[PDB]
Formats: structure tokens, C-alpha cells, sequence
């Protein structure tokens, strides 16, 4: 094991763990993965029923007791040819499993967290990992970034994100600024930060890494790093007058859930062999004092940065991104003891790679943010995210058809409940994707094959989750 | 004939009327719309030479001397089966006549425009009309309004204009005022205007106005105007600190080119019975001196504001937005005479209805935007406009199809070549757009009946148009 060296023999415990933390986050693991799974042994018992017998009483009892609601008539009447209604029911449990998971963990920290990116001279923190169901318990598990009007997540294929819409985002938090003085005034030295993550399994380098980029970590690493400089690139030439950005970078290994955080010099620019790896912290500051473990992590961020050669920097990162990365790096140290703890070492065969139990599609959810529970594709438009889409379906081809089982699709979008029409036109857009995809994959929606449920939400954290109908 | 009371025995001339440039628009006009037209009775040539012997110098030949311009040898190959390419033929002769006319036409107004819209308190003038190929001459012709990177055309079927879209564009405008103070200061008072356009046919009310709208002149005003309410409450409310705009609409009789103008109130809303009718004002100031002419248009705009009743507003328009409308009315004068002198009357029987050369989707040409040459919708994605789409190949289907002719279809982009990756991102949606016009319409694409040109143009006026191969 890269970070427990003991292990089988011997557990480590990490001096900078948040247990109460890693407990929390593994009954929300354990609970929403049960509601979603127990859908399949149900599926199982409803199939070896008898047809030709009225069973509506036997299937709504057994449903109420094994998934904890009822089904609606319409979907316990046969069909004369086909029998059971098995895809319907399947959508339908499903996506009461996913009402259920967000009810239970919908959400003081707020303005601590923008205080905290503020003073490390971030005004913005946007994120795009892969689309890749382990990398969707990022911000909860991995980072352990608490959930702010200003902290974005907008997954992608291969972590291509679109550089377009981010311009866009960066021009309206800007004009924010200048206006409203929010979260900070103008005139202040932060930054708008760009994160993207790169992932790759060191137990199954050429198999489980990231298919999007064929499993090779290089291209992976490398498109994710291009597309940085493309985002900085657009934002500086696209405004006068000295407009920039902040960009980091960070390679997860899906093993594991350890990071590695490349460091920027001084002047913000990053290197793919310039970097702190969390594994070899987590091992080198197992057995020191909690202060001293800290001492160690923000020694090797800058120890990083005095390199020469390959690794060569124009001098050290600032302060305030520096101690940025010391706070994910020790956060992550949980992490890789969260994995440890649970798995007696790394993730099980049965969860190294594609888990997923749902596309998530449009803006994604706030409240279940759990390694291989959804793939999520940031996207308004199929049309101009077709590849991303295409990719969650490949995915389900083997997790779901592969068994029979359909492909269960959630559209999700956010709305501002205080711009009339704005409701409307959500609603809209979520109609749009859902036909789109479709018309997308006929044949497979014409076996019922599909199975979407759409929704929208306030923009504010912890707002209800209100499911639209399909037309 | 509403403006000239003395047709057909008399022809009027206004005063008010700049001659020069209605001869160097009618010029225009027709030279523009004769390239296109010429490709007709080409190919009606084309289709009687006999099949089986050699014609390709003879085609050539014929191309160079009624087209000005020679064609590719493949598409003189005949193929075995159909014979002559006629559709691929007209294709490319269509978008040669296109690269002619605006190679042709490429263009101090500049400043003098801008400064203007500043006096009368707008640092940018958004207009949308229907995309219906009647309003395609708006800018140049019925409103005489000069290109300028501050002057926006955005048509959609209907007038339905996209309102995130203009959302958007509002913050990216009003940042550019405070982070560079172009074209004003973010302290100046002025505001983002938005224009509506809506139209009519005075003498084919219930066929020839506006489809979208069933041809309800009533319904077509109606929705023009919710669309900038409906812009004005986004803006208002997704926006702190008095975020506001101006709006203004326009009524356009597509039979003389002469425009209504909504008089606006002192807290800016507009009333679909408070208007000043410019055919009213030209048959009201025809036999006066300039000077005396513009006083009526003057008070016009002032006594629509006196009015109480159903017509009844709080207050008078301000002095910059009557200066403004006084200006619009003014320069419509002009174009109620190129018609009146051009047809002696209005337009005759075969340019009252639909009669546009092509389609065009995306960004729109500066360059020949004329009356019926094209229909022009406003788009980044076919997904969120299918329908302006689909009754551009509607039209098309009347038009062209019903003569055994292809649709033509010009797919352009502008895009800013200081900005690394744009020109590609461009070239991409371009692409993008391409086949999802060629999926929605396959049965037409599979035929031949979808004939495309693809383009892109950095963005400040004048820059060359760079055709792009459709892969
Ligand atoms: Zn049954
Ligand atoms: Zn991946
Ligand atoms: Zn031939
Ligand atoms: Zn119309």
C-alpha cells in the first residue's frame, strides 16, 4: 500500500484525521449506495412472481417493505406480452432512491469558507474533474471543500471543461465584484481559481485510468494542464487592462483517493513533474505530532518549489495559494484514512472501477456527492456536450444493459426563485435534454431502456429538490 | 397608398429624404439580389444539355459568362444514374454569389454612431426582429441605423428573442464600462437598450404578417413586448443596486417599409396604443421645409406622450430617448420614399410576401442585410432554437423545394482572433451546426435538398468572411 506501509499486518490512524468527519461521511456512503442497490434484489423477486394472478397487493407490500415506499397501479398492470413492467419499476424506485438521498442529507461554515479562500486570495474556486463516478465524492471526500456560493463543480469527459462558459462565469463574478462588492470588492488582489483534476489507478494503470484519454495518465495529466493555460489564455486576452487568473492542478488516484497537487511558481504557472504527493506526506508524517505533521506539509510545498531542471519554476507560489494546497493536502490525509479504515487498504475489486448507479446530467446535486454513485456531465446543451454524454452510456452499456437493467438518467438544473421567468425557462431546458437524449438513443428508448427523472432547484444551498414531469 | 395620398397619378419625394443613400441601397439591393437570382436560369441551361457527350468546357464557359466565375471539374461530372449535378451546381454558384455580394459590400461613422447612442443616453442598441427575410434590410434600410461594435441584430421567429443570451451580454457590456470604460464610464447615466420588432402587411393583414404569430398583428405586438418585460424583470432582479435598462418597440408594415415607434413613458414602459406612425408623420411633413418637418416629428413624439386614457403613461419619454425615436422616424422617411420610387407604390405583388434567397443561421452578415434575401436566425445550438429553424426550412419548402431546388444554407460565425483557441472553438460550433441541421432534416440531407456554407469573421467589422469546409 502506497501510504500505510503496515498494511495488512497493521492499521494506520493519521494524527491530522477528522474521525467525526470520516464517520459522518461514511454512514451518507453507506446509506444512499443501500437505497439504490436494494432496488436490484427487490427488481429480482417482483421478476419470479407468476403472471396471470393479481400480485398489485403482494408487489406494493414488498415494496413498502424492502424500498420503504408504495409504487403507483399504473405501474404494477402487465403487459400481456412482456409481464411485469420490471424498467418501469426500476426508473421509478430508482429515482424515489435518489428523492430519498437528497431529502436525508439536504443542508455557519458558509462565510468561514469564503473567509478562508478569501484570505488565500481566491475569490472563486471552480472545479472540473473528470466525469468519472469516482471522482464525484470530490469535494465532500477527496478536498473535504465545504459547499459555497462561490466553490463550482462542472465535471467533463477526460476533464475537457468548457472554456467558454467559464469565461462567461469569470465575466459575471467580476461584474460582481464591481457592483455589489461580493463576496469581496474589486480593487481586492484575489483571483478567480480554475481547478482541474486528472485521475489514474496505480493497481491498474492501463485498465482503470481515465478512458477518455485511452487510460494513458500522461494525456491525461496533459489535457487537463492545457486546458488550464486555454482558460488563462481566453480570460487574459479576451479583457485589457491585466486581467488573469489562478490555476491549479491535481491528480487523484482512484485507489486510494490520495492526491497529488501540482505547484505553481510565482508567476502561477504549473509543471507535471512539479508536485507534493499526499501518499508520501500521509507516510512520512504518520508518526508526528499533529503541528509538526503540519510543519512537514507546508515544508514540502515549498521544497517543491525550489526545484531546478525539469521542475524549474520562476521562484516560490504566494503565500495565500500555498497555504491553499496545505489545507487540501492535510484534509486529504482523512481521506486516505477514510479508504484505509473501510477497505483494509485500497478500494475492493469490486469498486477500483466503473460503479455508477446514475447519470447525472445539467448542473449536478449538491447533496450526494459520493465516489461511484452518479457519472456527471456538466452540460446546458446535448448538442454541445454530445461526447460527454455518449461516454455515461458506454459506461452503462456494461454496468446496466449488459444485465437487462435499464440506464436511469437524472436531469437536475439550478434556478434564481427571485428572476420571474427564470423557473420556466429551466424547466424548459430540463425538457430539452431529456428529448434530446432520446431522439440521442432511439433504439434504447424504444426498449425502455431510458429511465430519466428531471428536476430543478433554487440556487441556494439546502433548497428543496422539485421533480418536473417529463412533458 | 397610406404615406403618398397622390399615387398613382403623382409621386411623392420628402423633403427629409437623403437621396444619395437611397441610391448607393438601391444599387445594392439590386446587384446583390441579381447574383443570387442569376443561378436560376444557369441552371435551367444546364439541365437542357443533352447528357452522354462532353460538356464541360461548354458548362465552364457558360459559368464564366453569366456567373462571373467557373466551377469545380467534379461537379461537372454527370453521375450515371441522375445526370447533371443541378443541386450541387446550385449550391456552389449560391455560395459564390454570396462571397460576391459580400466581398462586394465590405466596409469615422464609427465614433460619430457611437456618440449618438451615448448623447441620447444608450451605451449599446440590442435589436431583435423576427428573423422573417422582410426585416433582414432593417438595420441599413428602414432604420438607417450604421454598424458598430455596440449595435447588436439578434432575430428569432417571432421576435421571441433569447433572454439569458441578452442577460448575458448585459454583464459582459457593463463590465467592459467599468474595468475599461468603453464606450463610457461605469458613473455615466446611460443604459443597455433592447429593441423589439414586430410586423404587418397593411394589405394582406391575416396572410402575409407575421406566421409565427398566426398572422395576429394584435399577438405579434403582443409578444414583442412581453419579450422586453420579461428582459427588463431579468435584468431588474438577477442584478443588485438598481440594475435597469431601456426598451423600445417597433412596428414594421413589411407592404412600404414604414415603421411605428412605441413612445416610451418617463419611467420607461411602452403602451400598445401609444405610437407615433411614421406614415402619418411623412404624409403630415411632405410639402414642409426640413427644419419645419423635424418640429413636427419633434412634437409627434410629445403629444403621443400627453395622452391619457388607454394610452395614459407616467410622464414623458425622456430627451435623450425622443431624441433617439425623432432620429429613427427621420431616417424611415428615406425608406418610405426608396420604396415609393422604386415600385410607385408598395413592393409589387411578388416581393410582398416570403421571397428569401437563402437561409442563414448564427452571427448574420453585416454586409447585405436586405430586404426578402434572406431569412436570418439568431443561434448557437440548433437544440435551444429548433423552431426558428424549422420555419426557415418551412419557408424553404414553399419557396424552393415545391421548384425541385435545394435549400440553401449559410452557417457564420464571428470570433475574436486575439484570443488563442477562439478561430477553433468558432470552427467547431460551426461544424456543430452542420449536422444538426443535416440530422433533423435527413430525409431532405439525404436527397441533396440542404445545400451549406460554412463561414467565420473576426469580429470587427470589415474583417475578411473565412469559408470552412463542413469537416
Ligand atoms: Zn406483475
Ligand atoms: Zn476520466
Ligand atoms: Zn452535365
Ligand atoms: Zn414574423
Amino acid at each position: 500500500h502506497p501510504a500505510c506501509i503496515t498494511l495488512p499486518e497493521r492499521t494506520c490512524r493519521h494524527p491530522l484525521t477528522d474521525l467525526e468527519a470520516n464517520e459522518q461521511l461514511g454512514r451518507c456512503e453507506d446509506s444512499v449506495k443501500n437505497r439504490f442497490d436494494r432496488v436490484i434484489p427487490f427488481l429480482q423477486v417482483v421478476a419470479g412472481i407468476p403472471l396471470g394472478l393479481d400480485h398489485v397487493t403482494r408487489v406494493q407490500e414488498l415494496a413498502q417493505s424492502s424500498l420503504g415506499h408504495t409504487l403507483p397501479e399504473e405501474l404494477l398492470k402487465d403487459n400481456w406480452i412482456s409481464g411485469h413492467n420490471l424498467k418501469g419499476i426500476f426508473g421509478y424506485a430508482t429515482a424515489k432512491a435518489l428523492t430519498a438521498a437528497t431529502e436525508q442529507f439536504s443542508r455557519d461554515d458558509s462565510a468561514s469558507a469564503i473567509g478562508f479562500f478569501l484570505d488565500c486570495g481566491f475569490h472563486a474556486v471552480d472545479i472540473s474533474p473528470c466525469a468519472d463516478g469516482r471522482l464525484k465524492g470530490l469535494l465532500p471526500y477527496i478536498l473535504r471543500l465545504p459547499l459555497t456560493a462561490f466553490t463550482y463543480r462542472k465535471a467533463y469527459a477526460g476533464s475537457m471543461f468548457d472554456i467558454e462558459d467559464d469565461l462567461a462565469q469569470w465575466e459575471k463574478n467580476e461584474l460582481r465584484r464591481y457592483r455589489e462588492g461580493v463576496p469581496n470588492t474589486a480593487d481586492q488582489p484575489t483571483r478567480y481559481l480554475k481547478i482541474a483534476v486528472y485521475h489514474f489507478s496505480t493497481s491498474d494503470p492501463t485498465h482503470s485510468g481515465c478512458a477518455a484519454h485511452g487510460s494513458n495518465d500522461r494525456a491525461a495529466l496533459e489535457a487537463a494542464l492545457t486546458q488550464l493555460m486555454k482558460f488563462r489564455e481566453a480570460v487574459e486576452n479576451a479583457h485589457c487592462c491585466g486581467a488573469s487568473i489562478d490555476i491549479l492542478l491535481i491528480g487523484v488516484d482512484t485507489d486510494t483517493d490520495a492526491i497529488r497537487v501540482h505547484i505553481p511558481d510565482s508567476k502561477g504557472f504549473l509543471n507535471p513533474y512539479r508536485y507534493v504527493d499526499n501518499t508520501v506526506t500521509y507516510a512520512q508524517t504518520l508518526h508526528l505530532a499533529p503541528d509538526e505533521a503540519r510543519v512537514i506539509i507546508h515544508e514540502a510545498i515549498l521544497n517543491a518549489n525550489r526545484s531546478d531542471g525539469w521542475a524549474k519554476g520562476n521562484g516560490v507560489a504566494s503565500e495565500g495559494m500555498r497555504r491553499f494546497i496545505g489545507q487540501l493536502l492535510i484534509n486529504n490525509l482523512s481521506q486516505i484514512d477514510y479508504v484505509v479504515n473501510r477497505h483494509g487498504g485500497r478500494y475492493p475489486p469490486n469498486d477500483i472501477g466503473h460503479a455508477e448507479r446514475y447519470i447525472s446530467v445539467g448542473d449536478g446535486f449538491d447533496e450526494v456527492q459520493i465516489r461511484n454513485l452518479a457519472y456527471y456531465a456538466h452540460l446546458d446543451t446535448v448538442e454541445e456536450n454530445a461526447i460527454d454524454v455518449d461516454v455515461g452510456i458506454t459506461i452503462f452499456t456494461k454496468l446496466n444493459l449488459s444485465r437487462g437493467l435499464p440506464i436511469p438518467i437524472a436531469i437536475h438544473y439550478r434556478y434564481d426563485p427571485n428572476v420571474p421567468g427564470s423557473r420556466e425557462r429551466t424547466v424548459v431546458k430540463a425538457r430539452r435534454i431529456y428529448n434530446a437524449i432520446k431522439e440521442r438513443f432511439s433504439s434504447l428508448d424504444e426498449q425502455n431502456l431510458l429511465q430519466f427523472r428531471l428536476s430543478v432547484q433554487a440556487q441556494d444551498i439546502g433548497s428543496p429538490i422539485e421533480e418536473v414531469a417529463s412533458a
